[PDB]
């Protein structure tokens, strides 16, 4: 049961990166966005 | 191990949550940026 516990977390740590990455590509967006929106 | 692996367990939940909002986010910003090209 360790064991799952164990991979359920590694699983967890994939999606915060998944997670983190999805929040750059929204920020960075964004930016484009404003820019747009200053043009 | 019973009260570990269901905290865990909605852990990876709530992470797919967050994944999944923000993905969302992202093709509706993607479809926001479709229609701010046409601006």
């Amino acid at each position: 049961l360790e064991s799952l516990q164990a991979e359920i977390k590694m699983l967890s740590d994939r999606k915060r990166e998944l997670e983190h990455r999805l929040s750059a590509t929204l920020e960075e967006n964004d930016l484009l966005q404003g820019t747009v929106e200053e043009l």
